[PDB]
């Protein structure tokens, strides 16, 4: 078994090393929490880590892995060490795909909708990677941000559909003071674009309050705010049930927006209570 | 937690009940062994159970589940009780597919070859089911017969590719006295067909000895025996490496045959050492 130093950051890149250390730790009664990331960490990620750390005695494992592009489609560790993360898992593509793209996960039809429209193989990559990380780490709980809501829903589907014995924990989106959802993509915005980008959260929050007057009022309010914003080009604005099926006549839903500011595509979403 | 009576047969049909009992047993140090089946048990299956039972203290879980047909495509429990099996898992289709065919496993290209030629979605069903059973039961070891060799190879691929922490144990084919590989399909043969069916094992065993004289001699020997047999129609006869890639010039391989006797399709395969 590889060395593990309790209460310090331990970095591993071989799947077998993490698997072995995780198994040893779990046997002592320490629950293992997994926070999957693609690196370029910001406060939104630190919130996932802090949610994991609230579980007493937990060993928090943060993975950093950028999934390769499918056909036709740095102070990270220092930040983790400062949060008291004990395990960072940083595998290479070759370690994750030693046999190339061979067995993979085929998501349900939700993967072809919304973010899957522009990128029809994206969620197959995501669910394949997440499934592997879950089997390597065998966490008790795995933490995902609500900012990528469709991703979170699809992970819940993966866990239900393959009978995975892990709790999926969705953590609320961390926002800038003006409401902008944090994302590594925000780094690409110039100051004028960054100012205009507040329109996504403004539109969604306006919709969530407009929703006392019903679903059409909510959608129209959000659209009006987006239409008021300079150089925000809307890709989609959809109201769905909380599992991303069709919106119910009356009840709980989720409103999702995707919009482009110059070359940068941003997403946001919010809980909606229709007629409440 | 559901009742479990040690040293007796316990039958469960809910995935959650097996998951809970298996987890409780594993915590006591009893290793859990899984033997997946489609019921209609014969001695070939009992061999898998006996291999599982050889692991000291093991709780043997035998699943019986017939995977539904995809588009365009009884004394079992008494036998298990007599073998000292403590858990039989007999889920309904609805319990296994409560959300229909949603997330599934997409096998690698080997699934389109050999048995996947006639049935291109068969192994996706097999690997989806096996993945689920592995996550429900969380066994230390899972046992499969070598008779369905391509299935065994594909399961090894599933386990490697998704980083599953389970040992896959292939058990040699159990044969009738004349060499015929046991299979529930043998029940469909009339006496004349049953007698002619010895040709598959005869052809493969002849090939395994002919192989001292090389790969062509082995294939030609097997073909000659099949061609001598009345009302045996050969679907394929292929020599491959042990992972079912291309045969090596000199070395270890596997010879696989599929043939029809009237309406019944039978399979067999054997280890080949080329030039040995």
């Amino acid at each position: 078994i590889p060395a593990f130093h309790p209460g310090e950051l331990n970095v591993y890149s071989a799947p077998g090393d993490v698997a072995d250390v995780s198994r040893a730790l779990r046997l002592t009664g320490r629950r293992v929490m997994l926070v999957p990331t693609m690196g370029a960490l910001h406060e939104g990620h630190l919130a996932l880590v802090r949610a994991a750390k609230r579980v007493p005695g937990s060993v928090v494992v943060v993975s950093i892995f950028v999934n390769p592009m499918q056909f036709g489609a740095d102070d990270d560790l220092a930040q983790l060490r400062a949060e008291g993360v004990e395990i960072a898992f940083t595998p290479t593509t070759a370690a994750m795909y030693p046999d190339g793209l061979r067995t993979t996960v085929q998501p349900g039809p939700l993967a072809a909708e919304l973010e899957g429209g522009p990128r029809p193989t994206h969620f197959a990559g995501v669910l394949t990677v997440v499934l592997k990380l879950l089997q390597i780490v065998r966490p008790d709980r795995v933490f995902f941000g609500e900012k990528d809501y469709q991703q979170l829903v699809l992970i819940r589907q993966l866990v239900a559909d393959f009978n995975l014995d892990v709790a999926v924990v969705g953590v609320p989106t961390v926002r800038e003071a003006d409401g902008l959802a944090m994302s590594s993509r925000n780094r690409y915005l110039d100051p004028a674009q960054r100012a205009a980008a507040v329109a996504l959260s403004a539109a969604l929050t306006a919709a969530a309050h407009a929703a006392t007057a019903g679903a059409q009022a909510a959608l129209d309010a959000a659209r009006a705010v987006l239409d008021a914003a300079p150089g925000v080009a809307v890709d989609y604005l959809e109201l769905r049930d909380i599992g991303l099926g069709p919106m119910p006549l009356n009840g709980s839903g989720r409103l999702l927006v995707a919009a482009r500011l110059g070359t940068t595509r941003l997403l946001d979403n919010i809980a909606i209570e229709i007629g409440t």
